[PDB]
């Protein structure tokens, strides 16, 4: 329980180039040196944009135990913190980086297997996070990360210290997150994919999406989707929650779509040895 | 099977810093860049010394396939080769290096804890290779590399195609079993409860047959009980077949794993300890998530 979360200190690891930011903070790559050894171990440091209280600390640390203590292939694992003036918390470094920009650069030649996988991954990963009675409240292609091609890991849920295009309607209107806005971003999160990261809703702003959304408009059918693939997104954002499917649902659904991907998917173009390469190299979980 | 082995372009992998050098070759830290992606991957890389025909390529890449097909946490795998005027063959690349440099380098700091579970992993693998039938030939701490400091592999076996480590029948008659391996697994531990000290420090290689049919053997190490040089000692034995089996030093070497400081005497040896189970999962975390 508690040996899942490792407190570092300033002297053992250090930042050496930022790799992104979010609302938390900033993220970058980082080494750690071992204690009295002698080699440097790449990691990822999330530094809290805030320097943070003691009273934010000790809920901090402590929701910092369950984030440490997520145990599934595709949900990101916190493994240390760092409690300097900003709170640094410190996981495993995904060199593909997220799906969002890994879609984005291979924008049309990533096929249906591919695809129909992923969000077979995200949807066992949030469904993990529900059966922890977790909420994330920020599922997006960007919080997806890419460990090899062939396997994502959801990351960067948790804290209570926006991303209106995402959200369910009810989150936009009340600021209720549950796992059935999570739904709804998942919904989010699956189109971002099927139009290789396109921009949701591109020329609307922010502050009218939840007009469009009450007036029944949704984003649109992507090019490559069948429409059965579609009617699984727009379940997801239906205005009541309870009605949208369950992360459990989304797996089976998707892995039958995943069994006949070139059936579900309509892209244009549809070994061991390469994933058991990079299962070797860096994925041997 | 030959989905194990990925044949690899030139231009998908570079070497950028020489590690060392072995029988076969050189060896490179390097970097894979897969095709069309962005990242790059840190790797271990062989170029042999010698350059080869497509005839001797065919017999190579016959026994880079079995290289390939060593499944288990500890020893390393070949992954790919790249067929070059001179072999190249990548692996995965252990940061903290070789046992026995790790040995003589970290020696005031390194636990009887440490001591006995290397032993018992060294033999796991051992017993691994027994098991496929593959004899090493080349067992010693500089061919034992450690991933992180709690889990280390054997390396560089596999080559057919270093005398104060082989027993007497392979310096005699060139013969080479699992129980010859046995003996240089003696000569292993030996190494390193000696911290990496050189096995008969001074005494030329061709004199070597002459003191083991007269009887005489490694010393027993300073911080050995006779336990433990008692299992040296029936890993030097002339007749092959009266040496242990791998089998045997497995769990030889798990009892004494669960009582440490009975076996072997370190001068500090309490001021040490081996990771929590915090430290050991952080280390697993990021570097070394296999099953073991
Ligand atoms: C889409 C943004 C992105 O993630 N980019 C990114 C990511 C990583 N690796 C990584 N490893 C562990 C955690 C995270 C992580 C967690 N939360 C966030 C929030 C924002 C960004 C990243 C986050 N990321 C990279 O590793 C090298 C690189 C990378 N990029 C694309 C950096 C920019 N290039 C041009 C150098
Ligand atoms: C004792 C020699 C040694 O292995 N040194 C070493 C090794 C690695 N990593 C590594 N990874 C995969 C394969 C090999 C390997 C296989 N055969 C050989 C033969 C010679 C050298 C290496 C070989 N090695 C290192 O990774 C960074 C470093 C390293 N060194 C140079 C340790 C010396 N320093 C710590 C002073």
């Amino acid at each position: 329980n508690q040996a899942l979360l490792r407190i570092l200190k300033e002297t053992e690891f250090k930042k050496i180039k930022v790799l992104g930011s979010g609302a938390f903070g900033t993220v970058y790559k980082g080494l750690w040196i071992p204690e009295g050894e002698k080699v440097k171990i790449p990691v990822a440091i999330k530094e809290l944009r805030e320097a943070t209280s003691p009273k934010a600390n000790k809920e901090i640390l402590d929701e910092a135990y369950v984030m440490a203590s997520v145990d599934n292939p595709h949900v990101c694992r916190l493994l240390g913190i760092c409690l300097t003036s900003t709170v640094q918390l410190i996981m495993q470094l995904m060199p593909f980086g997220c799906l969002l920009d890994y879609v984005r650069e291979h924008k049309d030649n990533i096929g249906s297997q591919y695809l129909l996988n992923w969000c077979v991954q995200i949807a066992k990963g949030m469904n993990y996070l529900e059966d922890r009675r977790l909420v994330h409240r920020d599922l997006a292609a960007r919080n997806v990360l890419v460990k090899t091609p062939q396997h994502v890991k959801i990351t960067d849920f948790g804290l209570a210290k926006v991303p209106i295009k995402w959200m369910a309607l009810e989150s936009i209107l009340h600021r209720i997150y549950t796992h059935q806005s999570d739904v709804w971003s998942y919904g989010v999160t699956v189109w971002e994919l099927m139009t290789f990261g396109s921009k949701p809703y591109d020329g609307i702003p922010a502050s009218e999406i939840s007009s469009i959304l009450e007036k029944g408009e949704r984003l649109p059918q992507p090019p490559i989707c069948t429409i059965d693939v579609y009617m699984i997104m727009r379940k997801c954002w239906m205005i009541d929650a309870d009605s949208r499917p369950k992360f459990r649902e989304l797996i089976i659904e998707f892995s039958k779509m995943a069994r006949d991907p070139q059936r579900y998917l309509v892209i244009q173009g549809d070994s061991p040895t390469d994933s058991n390469f990079y299962r070797a190299l860096m994925d041997e979980e």
